[PDB]
C-alpha cells in the first residue's frame, strides 16, 4: 500500500509516535518519505547481505528475520515480511524499539541526511489530526 502524507502521518500518530522518544510526528513522516517514498512494499538490499523493508526500511541484520541474513539477531522478534503489510502496527512497534535502543532515530540514514535539523512541521501540515 502506497499511503498519502496525511493518510500515514494520520496512522502513525494513532500508534503512539507523536513525540515518542521527544521525536515529534512530522520526524516519522518525513523518515517514511525519504526511506520508502510511503510504500509499504518497499524491500533495498544492502552489500552486507542485509534487507531493509518496509516503509521505515528496517534492516534484517538486527531487527526482523529473513531466514537469508547469516548473523540476524532478529531484535522484533518477526518475519521481516510481516513489515511489509498493508497496516503499519508491526513496524511501528518495532520502530519504538529501534528509536530506544540508544541512537535515536539516526538509525535511519536518509532521516540523518534529510530530515535532521530540517523544519519538519511542513510534513504534517493541512493534515487533520
Ligand atoms: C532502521 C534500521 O533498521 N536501521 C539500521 C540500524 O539499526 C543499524 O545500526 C546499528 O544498529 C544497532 C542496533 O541498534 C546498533 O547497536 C547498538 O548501539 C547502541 C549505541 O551505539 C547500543 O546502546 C546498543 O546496545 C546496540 N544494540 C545492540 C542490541 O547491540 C549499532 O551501533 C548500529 N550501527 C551503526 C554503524 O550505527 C545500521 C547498521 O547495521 O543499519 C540500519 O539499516
Amino acid at each position: 500500500k502506497v499511503f498519502g502524507r496525511c493518510e500515514l502521518a494520520a496512522a502513525m500518530k494513532r500508534h503512539g509516535l507523536d513525540n515518542y522518544r521527544g521525536y515529534s510526528l512530522g520526524n516519522w513522516v518525513c523518515a517514511a518519505k525519504f526511506e520508502s517514498n510511503f510504500n509499504t512494499q518497499a524491500t533495498n538490499r544492502n552489500t552486507d547481505g542485509s534487507t531493509d523493508y518496509g516503509i521505515l526500511q528496517i534492516n534484517s541484520r538486527w531487527w526482523c528475520n529473513d531466514g537469508r541474513t547469516p548473523g540476524s539477531r532478529n531484535l522484533c522478534n518477526i518475519p521481516c515480511s510481516a513489515l511489509l503489510s498493508s497496516d503499519i502496527t508491526a513496524s511501528v512497534n518495532c520502530a519504538k524499539k529501534i528509536v530506544s535502543d540508544g541512537n535515536g532515530m539516526n538509525a535511519w540514514v536518509a532521516w540523518r541526511n534529510r530530515c535532521k535539523g530540517t523544519d519538519v512541521q511542513a510534513w504534517i501540515r493541512g493534515c487533520r489530526l
